[PDB]
């Protein structure tokens, strides 16, 4: 809801009901990816993975991020008032911070320790995606998820922070920026009322520069669009209003 004089009742639910509402849209539970962590890809499966075409791992790359950009559009309609919206409002919205949003949930599968990321079922550093020669990009995700997995979010955090990535009134495009500003308002009152409830404000100083997670999205969804247009995988579209506006 947009409403004004946002109770404490509405404040706590609007919490609650984003928590689960990520927890039901993850790919994987994060106690699930944490138990996998000592899951480690050997140097021969690391070699194997090198040994792949460059067009085999972007196939086996985009294949997860499409699934993984599917369960974020998930997770936007489960957002109180977003449905609500305008179609338009709705693929604006997502167009941009859909995968600005799993940038953000990759530092789950991120394990700070060893440098290694949860892929295909193990884990495995950098040099597993070789064959891709997007090095410098790659290279900036597994920094951006380092940075991230330092803040130790609990899975009420991550939900509300992702929230807010999506529901965001700034984005070119949007008919009803004023209703959009009331909703991003109340996730605002409930992201700031539970880290002050939680004794976890300290975190706030230490999110993402604004800006940075905009440019970083901004540079991979440029190289997934070269990719894609030179080799394009085909997806059976999910959502083909918000397919045709990214695939067009
Ligand atoms: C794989 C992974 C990377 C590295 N990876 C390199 C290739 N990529 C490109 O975009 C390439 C660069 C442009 C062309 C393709 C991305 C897929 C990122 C970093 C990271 F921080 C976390 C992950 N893993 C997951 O998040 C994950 C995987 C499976 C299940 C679950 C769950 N639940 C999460
Ligand atoms: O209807 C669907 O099922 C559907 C699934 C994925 C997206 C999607 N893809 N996407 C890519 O960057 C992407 C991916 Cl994940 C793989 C290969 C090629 C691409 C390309 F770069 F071509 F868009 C997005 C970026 C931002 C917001 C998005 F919504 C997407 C989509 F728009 C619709």
């Amino acid at each position: 809801p947009e409403a004004p004089y946002a109770s404490l009742t509405e404040i706590e639910h609007l919490v609650q009901s984003v928590s689960k509402s990520y927890r039901e849209t993850c790919q994987l539970r994060l106690e699930d990816l944490l138990r996998q962590r000592s899951n480690i890809f050997s140097r021969e499966e690391v070699t194997g993975y090198q040994r792949k075409s460059m067009w085999e791992m972007w196939e086996r790359c985009a294949h997860h991020l499409t699934e993984a950009i599917q369960y974020v559009v998930e997770f936007a309609k489960r957002l109180s008032g977003f449905m609500e919206l305008s179609q338009n409002d709705q693929i604006v919205l997502l167009k941009a911070g859909a995968m600005e949003v799993v940038l953000v949930r990759m530092c789950r599968a991120y394990n700070a320790d060893n440098r290694t990321v949860f892929f295909e079922g193990k884990y495995g550093g950098m040099e597993l995606f070789r064959a891709l020669g997007c090095s410098e990009l790659i290279s900036s995700i597994f920094d951006f998820s380092h940075s991230l997995s330092a803040l130790h979010f609990s899975e009420d955090e991550i939900a509300l922070y992702t929230a807010l990535v999506l529901i965001n009134a700034h984005r070119p495009g949007l008919q009803e920026k004023r209703k959009v500003e009331q909703l991003q308002y109340n996730l605002e009152l409930a992201f700031h009322h539970h880290l002050c409830k939680t004794h976890r404000q300290s975190i706030l100083a230490k999110l993402p520069p604004k800006g940075k997670l905009r440019s970083l999205c901004s540079q991979h969804v440029e190289r997934l669009q070269i990719f894609q247009h030179l080799h394009p995988i085909v997806v059976q579209a999910a959502f083909p209003p918000l397919y045709k506006e990214l695939f067009s």
